[PDB]
């Protein structure tokens, strides 16, 4: 089995979601030591913003590409081939200003291509990234789970389902900003959630 | 009064949300010819991505800022002063991959600052951008309104409410990708909605 781990926090070593993702990788290596694990850090190695030039590479028209466009198409091809090559997809999704981090958003914007990761049919869209199992590790300062201020969870569920990844489990670490006690309990509960996932 | 218009599409003159925003401005200048109108195009003049460095300017620590951090702080202060200086806020919010555009998101990430545009109190968050009225002009390829795939609408309501802009009117232009007839009808209906808003 091959595991891809996507890190998207801007807080580096202090990141709650990067710490839980590392715990995830540690546990998986112990319990399934034959599996290869690939870790991509979307903050350390940023994906460019999808602008008018880059959208012209992914939704091309009848003209030669610019060198920048060609480079963005190569990066997009590389990210998609990596996504399709792996079985278990662990996505670190910190909440910043009620959304996912731009670092993760830029990744998703290069991964979503018609005829590559999805296509529209007469019955609606069909996802082309098939047979995957995803785990979202999502950290928040406050408590939002199951309430009107959590658009991150349904958004991730919607975008992932769109490209074909409909088996998604969520690990939450909420209330981090209430203090070190609340954060430690949040981390211990998340680690126990990760344990059940790794041991299944 | 003073109207601020924020454009966020990556499609330039072909933008459906930009065309509707221009129509809004035209109608506003006819019905309210004394009002000041400011247009900021977040794609033509892009805001930087909130990364580790920039978050250190917005959420500072006990050390001198870098040149780049000082520059980003000055840009954030400019965008916030501009937001607070206008009474009516028009936001063109095209949907890309079930989210807002990164061009718009980068704007929000620089505008959301503790003690400046919001603060946390014992009774929860309180917005500091007060007395405003907003109009969201949001274009989509498909039909999403009032269904589970529209996370853009509640996200904008939530984010705008958080900084204090609770009075928000949504204008939709959906179904653009079904073809020229459907797009024509979308524009026609959205312009009618804009006419009611402006003439009220
Ligand atoms: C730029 C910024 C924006 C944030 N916005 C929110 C917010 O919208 N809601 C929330 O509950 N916490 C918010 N937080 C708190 C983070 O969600 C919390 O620190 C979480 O652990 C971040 O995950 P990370 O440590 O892996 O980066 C924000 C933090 C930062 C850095
Ligand atoms: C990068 C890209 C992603 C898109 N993703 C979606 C999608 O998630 N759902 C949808 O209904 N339309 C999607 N569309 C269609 C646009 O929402 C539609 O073209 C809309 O008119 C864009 O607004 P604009 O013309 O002002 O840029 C997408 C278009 C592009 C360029």
């Amino acid at each position: 089995s091959k595991v891809l781990v996507l890190k998207s926090s801007i807080l580096a070593g202090y990141s709650q979601s990067n710490q839980l993702s590392d715990y995830f990788v540690e546990q998986w290596r112990e319990k399934h030591s034959a599996d290869e694990i690939t870790v991509r850090d979307l903050a350390a190695n940023p994906i460019p913003v999808l602008d008018g030039e880059l959208v012209g590479a992914l939704r091309p028209s009848d003209a030669p590409l610019t060198p920048r466009q060609q480079e963005a198409l190569a990066l997009s091809d590389e990210l998609i081939a990596e996504l399709k090559a792996h079985d278990v997809i662990v996505i670190a999704a910190p909440m910043y200003n009620f959304n996912i981090s731009t670092q993760l958003k830029n990744y998703f914007d290069l991964v979503a291509r018609a005829g590559v990761t999805f296509r529209y049919t007469e019955n609606g869209p069909e996802g082309l990234v098939t047979g995957k199992k995803a785990i979202v590790i999502t950290s928040r300062g406050g408590i939002h789970k199951d309430g009107p201020t959590d658009l991150v969870t349904p958004y991730l569920s919607t975008f992932l389902g769109f490209i074909g990844i409909t088996d998604v489990k969520f690990v939450f670490a909420e209330g981090i900003a209430y203090g070190p006690e609340m954060a430690a309990k949040a981390q211990s509960d998340a680690k126990a959630a990760i344990d059940s996932i790794v041991s299944a």
